[PDB]
């Protein structure tokens, strides 16, 4: 109403549930909007942020919407620290989802996270959005089991310079394809790099890519053309979606509506 704007939600319709716990950014809460609706609340701790640019930028991320793409709600900016309200995705971060052994996953199930995030992704690149630092540490599970990509974007409004480049401490080199590293060129095509990282995640049960290695290595083994090599419960033909994904040369890479297709073909060979 009165004083807020479409991408604006009024702080005071939010109650609070329970901590989801701490990020970089700081807490998350779960909670409830004007009694009824389930809602994630994302406080952005003061000077982590390029506020102003962030809070543009949601303008745009109010218009995305898919089935696979955890959806924004709108943000609270009238106050500090201020809020980033969204879908709530009760079973918590992919990579945590991925470690519970207890799980006792189908490679079938494994299959079906791939192709949860390869739709988000055909999504966002329809709509030339890049997301920047895809990796199952980003991607979130709802109560149904449903992954969906999230944090889309975020790492552009981040002031911590330890994570905003290579020569930085915290930077995803081991998402980041040779071009990335090298020069930091970003396109569509380190979206699908990071993606293929992601599919290797998913089938090796939340492996650190590279767990032997450190950053500074494995950027070593990249540029000079190795590469991660097929996890146990992966099939040679889901092996081969996800290394097409690290072809050398980016304009040789899959675009996600390819992937999807790929995809959904194993799915229906292996079924
Ligand atoms: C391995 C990772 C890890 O330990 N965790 C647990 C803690 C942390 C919980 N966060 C959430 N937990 C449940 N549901 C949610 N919706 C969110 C959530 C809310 C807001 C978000 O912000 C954005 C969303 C989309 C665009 C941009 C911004 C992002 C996520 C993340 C994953
Ligand atoms: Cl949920």
């Amino acid at each position: 109403g009165l004083g807020y704007g479409s991408w604006e939600i009024d702080p005071k319709d939010l109650t609070f549930l329970k901590e989801l716990g701490t990020g970089q950014f700081g807490v998350v809460k779960y909670g409830k909007w004007r009694g009824q609706y389930d809602v994630a609340i994302k406080m952005i701790k003061e000077g982590s942020m390029s506020e102003d640019e962030f809070i543009e930028e949601a303008k745009v991320m109010m218009n995305l919407s898919h089935e696979k793409l955890v959806q924004l709600y709108g943000v609270c900016t009238k106050q500090r620290p201020i809020f980033i309200i969204t879908e709530y995705m009760a079973n918590g971060c992919l990579l945590n989802y991925l470690r519970e052994m207890r799980h006792r996953f189908q490679t079938q199930q494994l299959l079906e996270m791939c192709k949860d995030v390869c739709e988000a992704m055909e999504y966002l690149e329809s709509k030339q959005f890049l997301h920047r630092d895809l990796a199952a540490r980003n991607c979130l599970v709802n109560d149904q089991g449903v992954v969906k990509v999230s944090d889309f974007g975020l790492s552009r409004y981040v002031l911590d310079d330890e994570y905003t480049s290579s020569v930085g401490s915290k930077f995803p080199v081991r998402w980041s394809p040779p071009e990335v590293l090298m020069y930091s060129k970003f396109s569509s095509k380190s979206d699908i790099w990071a993606f293929g990282v992601l599919m290797w995640e998913i089938y090796s049960l939340g492996k650190m890519p590279y767990e032997r290695f450190t950053n500074s290595e494995t950027a070593e083994h990249i540029a000079q053309g190795l590469r991660l090599y097929r996890p146990h419960l992966a099939s040679e033909k889901v092996y081969t979606i996800m290394y097409s994904c690290w072809h050398e040369k980016a304009d040789e890479r899959p675009t996600f509506k390819i992937l999807l297709s790929n995809i959904l073909d194993v799915m229906d060979e292996e079924s």
